[PDB]
């Protein structure tokens, strides 16, 4: 399925923070859930495997140095609950340094 670019989320039952953060339950994973929540995901229930509840962008594989606010840019730069919290600029800190990483 393709990336949600429009203002409207394609989980509103998942909109609220609280809501967001009950899907996770024990958490063994490597990037802590209060972060993942934060970022606007909520858990899958298949491992670590997280989606954002206004894209709808889906990431799995966490490894523990990982920012969710970085992973969401990198992988969902159309999001516009991203874009609401986070501004344009920082998206494009982001989308730079990982540019920038991989040329490196
Ligand atoms: C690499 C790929 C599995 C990717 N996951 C990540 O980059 C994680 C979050 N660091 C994804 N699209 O799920
Ligand atoms: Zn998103």
């Amino acid at each position: 399925n393709f990336p949600n670019s429009t203002n409207l989320p394609r989980n509103p039952s998942m909109a609220d923070y609280e809501a967001r953060i009950f899907t996770f339950g024990t958490w063994i994973y490597s990037v802590n859930k209060e972060q993942l929540a934060r970022a606007g995901f909520y858990a899958l229930g298949e491992g670590d495997k997280v989606k954002c509840f206004h894209c709808g962008g889906g990431l799995t594989d966490w490894k523990p140095s990982e920012d969710p606010w970085e992973q969401h840019a990198k992988w969902y730069p159309g999001c516009k609950y991203l874009l609401e919290q986070k501004g344009q600029e920082y998206i494009n800190n982001i989308h730079l340094t990982h540019s920038l990483e991989e040329c490196l």
